[PDB]
């Protein structure tokens, strides 16, 4: 009960920047998570013996991708753990428990391949799932998971509080669908700018956290340059190795996931940043003004992509 996870001086400070790498150490990810739950939701929001056992449930659940994996999960919930502590009256008590928890889950027993080569390839997923394919998997791993004995981290919750995080943690996890995206930036834009955006609607709260999810998701691009640059290699490896599954299904693939177009992925990068990634954080930032140096991260990376392709490195 009075055993506060502590972590080195180093990462004490630095876990509280948006631009922390939680590092190559594997078995320093759980305790990270724990601090930052114990920090953002307090020591009380979960029993630790629940949380420990459900944490390495979920790692165990994640595959060995390249990119879609378990460092993954733990780097897109520390974003969310900076979003929560820069905005700490926000957010209510079943929200920062939830959407800690939603980030670490988001991804669960992802394969490596997009919705769109699930649906080509007929994967039973794309019956049972027609859109949002593995985002409404991955919510299906998640109450899996919680329904384990001795896994539900939820356990204290009344009846109506538990329906109402599993219904926030359900939202946050189909809003990583980046295909909903789009329409939901569209959506908070005219509503900021119109200036009927109103944190008492529940619909509009859905909308903000659902931001806050493709925030936390493409966090690669507000990191240090060679953190985006060395994260990049392992998201290409993954559309590359989709790409080569799409030509075996004798479907030329959108260059993107073509091995064979390497050299325009500077290209490609400038085009995800312009059409994503700004957009995304720009949002962000205007909604929730302490989230300006993910848009500050991510304007210096479009520019290191822009000096990759003036050949300056
Ligand atoms: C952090 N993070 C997340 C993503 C990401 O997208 N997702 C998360 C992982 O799951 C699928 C979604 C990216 C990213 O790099 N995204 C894109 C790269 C890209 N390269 C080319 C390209 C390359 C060569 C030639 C022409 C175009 C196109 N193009 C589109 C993209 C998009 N969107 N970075
Ligand atoms: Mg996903
Ligand atoms: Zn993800």
């Amino acid at each position: 009960g009075l055993m506060q996870f502590t972590l080195p001086v180093r990462l004490c400070k630095e876990i509280e920047l948006f631009h922390f790498d939680i590092g190559p150490f594997e078995n320093m990810w759980p305790g990270i998570f724990v601090y930052m739950v114990h920090r953002s939701c307090g020591t009380s929001c979960f029993e630790l013996e629940k949380l420990c056992r459900f944490i390495m449930s979920v790692k165990k659940n994640y595959r060995r991708v390249p990119y879609h994996n378990w460092k993954h999960a733990v780097t897109v919930a520390h974003c969310m753990y900076a979003i929560l502590q820069n905005n700490h009256t926000l957010f209510t008590d079943l929200e920062r428990k939830g959407l800690l928890i939603a980030c670490l889950c988001h991804d669960l027993d992802h394969r490596g391949f997009s919705n769109s080569y699930l649906q080509k390839f007929d994967h039973p997923l794309a019956a049972l799932y027609s859109t949002s394919t593995m985002e409404q998997h991955h919510f299906s791993q998640t109450v899996s998971i919680l329904q384990l004995e001795g896994h539900n981290i939820f356990s204290t919750l009344s009846s109506s509080e538990y329906e109402q995080v599993l219904e926030i943690i359900r939202k946050a996890i189909i809003a990583t669908d980046l295909a909903l995206y789009f329409g939901n930036r569209k959506q908070l834009e005219e509503m900021y700018q119109t200036g009927s955006l109103n944190l008492n609607n529940q619909s509009h709260r859905d909308r903000v956290i659902g931001l806050m999810m493709t925030a936390c998701d493409l966090c690669s691009v507000t990191k240090l340059w060679p953190v985006t640059k060395l994260t990049a290699n392992d998201i290409y490896a993954e559309f590359w190795a989709e790409g080569d599954e799409m030509k075996k299904l004798g479907i030329q693939p959108i260059p993107m996931m073509d091995r064979d177009k390497k050299d325009e992925v500077p290209q490609g990068q400038l085009g995800f940043y312009n059409a994503v990634a700004i957009p995304c954080y720009t949002t962000l930032t205007q909604i929730l003004p302490p989230t300006e140096p993910l848009l500050k991260a991510c304007r210096d990376n479009l520019s290191q992509w822009e000096k990759v392709i003036r050949g300056e490195e």
